[PDB]
């Protein structure tokens, strides 16, 4: 079958992987007692954009749901699935003839047919026309909050919608919980985006050079990732955090825009992650700046990659993730206090809630089509009120073909740190004389992607991790 | 004052530029009949988006407006203005703790006003508290429609506008105005902007080969332009048409995302720009993949160069750019029938409208924050309801300080071409064992940037033209 590709070494994804999806969808919801026979998935992509009211055109992103669904890259159109039959129709905008000139080639509606391997292909224009000739019996459109955004995704519409029957609430939870399992198919692409987006986080570890811009680096790697990969988006803004700024989660928009003279002796926090064909990778490397670890940074950096190997070596079907968290939040705590920056029972710090002064978010969080992927809080699930657990993404347990970021980290964060000196309940377990000076250290965070397996975890990230590899990469003159 | 600056060789932009741009909105407002004292312009900043329903920021822009009056790179803000004394008040928003863990710094308002080079700095919440305190007569908030666009541009609301007198017609044709006359501080930004841009196109011009994809050049030239420049955003969707592709003019976008194999033989069109703080650049450079140009491709290419040349040497204030339009396509006439393509009189070629065919688009628009700026069709300014000329982004008079951009091209369009072999009124002219070599050849455009100047032009591209220069270029080594 067809496959989409950028050429060179680009990675071959076949169209079948969005039919299998489509699939698993109607298998799910026929098991649905509450799913008429006769029923139609009604889905609407992304529609193309400009900078507020000016004629700027953005760079067209396809919505996650629908691209799940169609790996459609065009915008404007809508796609629909029987559910009995599995039988899927694409719609695609009837284009001016001007469109010749400005835009490209006017395709036919067989060309979109063949390129997407999908059983119809209608204009846009006639969607209310062909879903009447069908006779549904309902229209199932997708409606349900992202627990990560808090947004209301906004369900399909259409001219003469209203003279259906709809159904805006089955189809959210099913979709979602579809994509929280990854197929083969859709593994096989985050294996590569991880590859692409390790390569060129390696490139980056070799070319940082003390009085450089943290903004150069995020040229680089965005430059590797679509030159090499035809990576054309990244999953997310990029973050380069340089010394104190890595002490800062999501350093880089463009409030703080990577604009900080890297120096001698900073860590660097580098959170980056190319995204292909609307498939994401979340990676992070931290390194020193001038390519040798002190014994400081060593210390909190080796922290946080037993916590790391920790994490991965428990994680298997049934382990429930925030006692992941908590195990993290153990071994940090075990760690900082054998550096001196804490005294006394580690029992007794974790009662306390000491591991979310220096880990004030969560362990990690599913990942696909979207970098926080979709399925973490189902109905069902909630979550934990206590410092860094609710900041959790999930909090669901463990099963095959769930994919998960896993990065722990350690930072120094001055309003945390000067809660807990208050709170006589913390403040006792911390060395005021040692932390003082970790004040504008930043922080270290170590963040892989895996997928769960029946029997464990396969890792897919592959960047150097021990400081002898870090340190070896970086002096590489290649 | 202070300055915007990315370090580096990056420029230093003085904050005092939008400072004049605020007291040069205030004169012309004085000046105005419809305002009457104690007015106050209320704009409406840029808030920070999301993906659709997901959790995914997108990289926050500054909206157009509030960046020339402002320059403020952070989301949520509003900024109001005094009209009388020019005063100038910027609202921060009110960030929770946490922020300080997952954002960054919580600035204090002083640092805004230390920053910005603002009058007083107050936060959003309580912008309806200080409005009140000042007794305006009216807010004077902007709407109107963006002429190439299309949209409406929507005013600034705060809770509690509704208990002000609020007026939403004054003030988008005045700052507009204001906009297409670029300040010296202005012209200093434009001038960087296709600085970098121009040395991203020769980097690309060096590096291009045979074999590769369009979009790898892509990926060099905003590489190049933020790594060396500081410009994180592409004033456009960058267009690298190779081919066929060539005679696409907007080419590139999701649909036609610059995915094709470069081949021998075949004819670049590069339109690519980079954007330092929201100050546009707006470049086209074609040239032979192969480093050498065929016969048929310097013809091509050096007809574009004529009206390009043309046009820059005879565009100064008074002149009406509609003329400079027409002025290229009698030149892309000329030329096509001195290279076989046309026969007969290139004055009843003109008179049936042929130039459109072969440039069916405008010579060229305003730029400025905006690649297409604002202010192209105020009030009194029409369309010319023409092929071709229809397609001009203003059809105003040339005065001093506007920038527009030079962009003549030849292209062969098929269902164009096709329409005037159709047409008994223009299907003479065209020589069909002559063109029907040039099927597919895709198409050239020359684009420059310039500002209008007293005596004429200041050229702010600087990149290689001529064939040898451009040869010589690819070869890894011009004068504008
Ligand atoms: C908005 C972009 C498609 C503009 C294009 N670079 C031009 O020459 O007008
Ligand atoms: C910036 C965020 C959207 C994603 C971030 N890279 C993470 O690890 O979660
Ligand atoms: O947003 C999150 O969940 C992870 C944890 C901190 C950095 N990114
Ligand atoms: O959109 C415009 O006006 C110019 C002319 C063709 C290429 N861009
Ligand atoms: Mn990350
Ligand atoms: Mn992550
Ligand atoms: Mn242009
Ligand atoms: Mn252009």
């Amino acid at each position: 079958g067809p496959s989409f590709w950028l050429g060179n070494e680009t990675l071959k994804v076949p169209l079948a992987l969005f039919a299998l999806n489509r699939q698993r969808l109607c298998e799910r919801l026929r098991k649905n007692p509450a799913v008429q026979a006769g029923s139609i998935v009604v889905l609407q992509g992304g529609e193309e954009t400009q900078r507020y009211c000016t004629d700027t055109g953005v760079l067209f992103r396809q919505e996650s749901f629908f691209h799940w669904a169609f790996g459609v890259t065009e915008p404007g159109c809508y796609g629909v699935i029987d559910v009995d039959t599995g039988k899927s129709t694409l719609f695609v905008p009837r284009l001016p003839a001007s469109h010749a000139t400005w835009m490209g080639k006017i395709h036919s509606k067989e060309h979109f047919k063949e390129k997407y391997a999908v059983d119809d292909v209608q204009y846009v224009d006639e969607i209310a026309s062909v879903l009447t000739s069908q006779k549904p019996s309902v229209l199932l459109t997708l409606r349900g909050v992202n627990t990560d955004s808090g947004s209301v995704c906004r369900e399909a519409s259409f001219d003469g919608i209203s003279k259906f029957e709809v159904n805006n609430t089955i189809l959210h939870p099913e979709i979602v919980e579809c994509q929280v399992f990854k197929t083969d198919m859709e593994l096989e692409v985050l294996r590569y985006t991880n590859k692409i987006s390790s390569e060129a986080h390696r490139e980056v570890m070799k070319a940082v050079k003390v009085g450089m811009k943290e903004y150069e680096l995020e040229s680089l790697f965005e430059h590797y990732c679509y030159s090499r990969g035809g990576m054309r988006h990244s999953s997310y803004t990029c973050i380069c955090g340089s010394g104190e700024n890595s002490a800062v989660l999501h350093y880089g928009h463009a409030g703080a825009p990577n604009d900080r003279t890297i120096q001698n002796g900073d860590m660097c926090l580098f959170d980056m992650g190319g995204e292909y064909y609307c498939f994401a990778s979340d990676i992070t490397c931290s390194f020193p700046a001038n390519g040798k670890f002190t014994a400081d940074q060593k210390a909190v950096y080796e922290a946080v990659l037993r916590s790391s190997r920790a994490v991965m070596g428990a994680m298997k079907p049934g382990v429930w993730w925030p006692d992941m968290h908590r195990l993290a939040d153990r071994i940090h705590l075990e760690e900082l206090a054998h550096m001196g920056i804490l005294s006394g029972s580690v029992d007794a710090m974790v009662q306390a809630h000491l591991g979310a002064v220096f880990m004030p978010h969560g362990l990690g969080h599913f990942l696909g089509i979207d970098v926080h992927d979709v399925g973490g809080y189902p109905e069902g699930v909630e979550r934990i009120d206590e410092p860094g657990l609710r900041s959790l993404r999930t909090a669901r347990h463990l099963q095959p073909g769930m994919v998960l970021t896993v990065e722990p980290g350690i930072y120094f964060i001055d309003h945390l740190l000067d809660e807990a000196l208050a709170d006589p309940a913390r403040a006792s377990f911390l060395n005021r004389e040692v932390l003082q000076r970790f004040r504008g250290f930043g922080g270290v965070r170590i963040e892989e992607d895996v997928v769960v397996t029946d029997s464990g975890i396969e890792l897919l990230t592959c960047v150097p991790r021990t400081v002898e590899e870090i340190e070896a990469c970086m002096a590489g003159c290649d």
